[PDB]
């Protein structure tokens, strides 16, 4: 459970993606904290990132038949596709969507209680709504996962885990507001394109627009990204959790140069 980690504090490192120029700062910062936690586990590091409209491509999207065929789709509602080599299925991101990172030494295990930590720690920061939130896979949603977390049948977020030595990165992309249903069309259009009439032995998702929501409309309750993460940041210090200003050291700089430098040079 989320509030037995509260042994440890917890480091804050709110960085938003304000230009697609930085899309893929997150996930250089990511490396960057997964070492971190490997040789300063004596803490849990809280990464707040929402972004500006992008949509993240991983693996399996890559080998689509007419990739380039298909970013077309995301650049024409305006969006900037990102490319993430090892990472998971198509995922969505902009203004009304929170992406945040745990990024936990193991020093308390399982990739199933890595997520599980997750769906404590987001059922802990809606604890004032009665609305029970539940886990399991929405097949028909894009990026599906054994972990997807819904109420009342619709899912509102979706999970990930990246994992180094003794370091875990679980990570979450949360639907606060704005046009969901229009993020679901842009991915099935970019997976009915990208398959276009070649097909695939990969089993791409078949995406139900009407299967996902934003926690705003689940919970009949207007709110912000940036109410989520005050609502958020407050729930810590309730259940038990110290927090501090993560800082962004010289050496820490240096590192993310690396990785940046390692990136580029690809």
């Amino acid at each position: 459970e989320w509030q037995d980690l509260a042994q440890l504090p917890v480091s804050i490192f709110k960085d938003y993606v304000t230009d697609a120029q930085d899309a893929e700062k997150p996930f250089i910062w990511t490396e960057v904290f997964l070492r971190e936690i490997n040789r300063s586990n004596q803490e849990i590091i809280l990464h707040i990132w929402p972004m500006t409209k992008t949509v993240i491509l991983g693996m399996l999207d890559r080998e689509l038949p007419h990739l380039e065929l298909a970013k077309k789709e995301i650049i024409s509602r305006g969006y900037e596709p990102v490319v993430r080599n090892f990472g998971g299925l198509a995922v969505v991101a902009d203004e009304g969507i929170l992406n945040f990172s745990l990024v936990i030494p193991d020093v308390f295990l399982s990739i199933s209680d890595g997520y599980l930590i997750m769906v404590d720690f987001i059922r802990s920061i809606f604890s004032d709504f009665y609305q029970p939130i539940e886990h399991f896979e929405v097949e028909t949603s894009y990026c599906p996962g054994k972990f997807d977390l819904s109420i009342n049948g619709k899912k509102f977020a979706g999970l990930a885990q990246r994992r180094i030595k003794n370091g875990i990165a679980v990570s979450i992309y949360l639907s606060v507001c704005g046009d969901q249903k229009g993020r679901s069309q842009m991915i099935s259009d970019f997976y009915k394109i990208g398959l276009g009439d070649t097909g695939s032995p990969i089993a791409y998702p078949n995406v139900d627009p009407e299967i996902m929501a934003n926690l705003s409309d689940l919970l009949d309750c207007p709110m912000t990204v940036e109410d989520v993460i005050d609502r958020m940041l407050i729930s810590l210090k309730q259940v038990g959790f110290n927090d501090r200003l993560l800082m962004i050291r010289p050496d820490l700089v240096a590192e993310f140069d690396r990785f940046q430098a390692k990136s580029m040079a690809n």
